[PDB]
């Protein structure tokens, strides 16, 4: 199906059917989407928690407390639930892991080619960590980009999903000990098939007119 | 099919200046920009689509300094999209959004519309008043739009490259964004790669899932 039709027809699912699970093939496909998203300098400043078991989804759902109880059932009824996490700080060890992996994958023709890439990555990494002091935000933006790629991708797979910011990140981070591991949760994305209670499945989509948001030059 | 698109796309390093988007594609990329999801459907963004040589020139002025390596990508691509985010979430915009949702018929009653507005303001206030991370929150939504865009244009059979290597202060001034209430975050040239695109034939590389992903 044409990608624009996918974009115009997908929606944020409000209720999922707990008896409908992803096929083993789709389960593998969503992980592929997560891994291959692009990122600034191929920095991949992220970690993903994919909850597919009843106990796993229950642990994530704990973060939907208080003013967020409305998002709890979404996390519990979906087939799979993805927690998008961003590193809390950019360290040289990670920078080395990335360029060594690119080297292992065969992207460099010579040693100086690898040296240049690393020097380049380091340059922009330091601009954010040392000059602007905003590497935390910088990395989080990369995670949000991944989320955007993911939502369109799952929709193109014929699966329902919903992006969720309505959860307590302090609770979720603690539930999985993310802080001490060097990460923090940003977005939760339940994936599966919608249920009869998905009131948003029949409502028309709505966006501002391009005459407001877009300028052609 | 979408997985193949994801694995085959790549960041284009050089574009063929004589290859332009078809009229249809040029309209399709705008639809992609408009229809991206966003928290509370806040749509805290603005897009500049440069397709003329004069326009692309204006945007390319931001690729100076140690960013000159990105200048040619901006001049040779068929179309160049500048992704901008609001600098502050104002009540007028919140009203604009709910009014549009109303016009689009998403509300069965005035109460439902009020409930929707109340809910949106709760999270808008949480960022604007409680956390003071208003600007970052909106910027994040813009990056989500970019992610949606890159996959989408690839699915359309178009080449592109996301670019952070540019001077935002310079770009903002060239288009007088600061005064209009916006700021540039990422530039995305779109078109078709040239034989000079060395990245078109290099293997793609990503960290292993055994390090980045945990199954529970
Ligand atoms: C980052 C992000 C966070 C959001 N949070 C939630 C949430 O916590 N609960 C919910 O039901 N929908 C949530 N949404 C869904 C939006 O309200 C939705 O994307 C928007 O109204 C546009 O509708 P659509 O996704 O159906 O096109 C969020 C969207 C994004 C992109
Ligand atoms: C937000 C963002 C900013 C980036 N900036 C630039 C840039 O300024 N110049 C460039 O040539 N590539 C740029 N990159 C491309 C990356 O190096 C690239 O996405 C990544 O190495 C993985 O490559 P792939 O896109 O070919 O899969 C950017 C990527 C993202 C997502
Ligand atoms: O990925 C890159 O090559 C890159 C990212 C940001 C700024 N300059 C270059
Ligand atoms: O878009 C929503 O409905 C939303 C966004 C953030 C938190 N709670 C709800």
């Amino acid at each position: 199906m044409d990608i624009i039709s996918v974009a115009l027809k997908r929606h944020s699912t409000k209720a999922f059917d707990a008896s409908k699970k992803l096929t083993p093939e789709q389960a593998e496909q969503i992980k592929t989407l997560l891994q291959y998203s692009p990122s600034s300098t191929n920095s991949q400043p992220w970690h993903f928690i994919v909850a597919s078991t009843e106990e796993g989804k229950a642990r994530v759902a704990k973060s939907a407390a208080g003013n967020y109880v409305f998002n709890e059932r979404k996390m519990l009824d979906a087939s799979h639930v993805v927690v998008f996490c961003a590193k809390t700080a950019m360290d040289d060890v990670w920078l080395k892991l990335v360029v060594d992996q690119e080297d292992a994958d065969g992207r460099f023709a010579t040693p100086e080619a690898k040296a240049a890439n690393d020097k380049g990555r380091k340059f922009f990494a330091d601009m954010h960590r040392k000059d602007l002091h905003d590497d935390a935000e910088w990395m989080a933006k990369q995670v949000y980009l991944n989320v955007g790629n993911f939502l369109l991708g799952v929709a193109a797979l014929g699966l329902d999903a919903v992006p969720i910011e309505g959860f307590d990140a302090a609770i979720l981070d603690a539930e999985f000990g993310l802080k001490e591991k060097g990460y923090t949760s940003l977005v939760v994305v339940p994936v599966g098939h919608h249920s009869v209670e998905d009131f948003n499945a029949t409502l028309p989509k709505s966006r501002l007119p391009q005459n407001i948001t877009l300028t052609e030059v």
